[PDB]
């Protein structure tokens, strides 16, 4: 069980949050794409600016699930 595992571990649409590559924090991003050889997340920032990132940087919108 990975609990977070549609197809991939996030869906395609959804509001999460994704840490910026270079820092450790986390911004508020809607995942837009997915590339599926690599493993990354393409996601749209609130800025507009969308960018692309792995797993491992996006957590939940809330790592408080129920």
């Amino acid at each position: 069980g990975a609990m977070g595992m549609p197809n991939r571990k996030y869906a395609d649409g959804e509001v999460v949050m994704g840490r910026w590559p270079g820092s450790v924090l986390y911004y508020e991003v809607q995942v837009t794409s997915y590339d599926d050889a690599s493993h990354l997340y393409t996601v749209k920032y609130k800025d507009g600016t969308e960018l692309a990132l792995k797993e491992s940087d996006i957590r939940l919108q809330s790592s408080f699930k129920q």
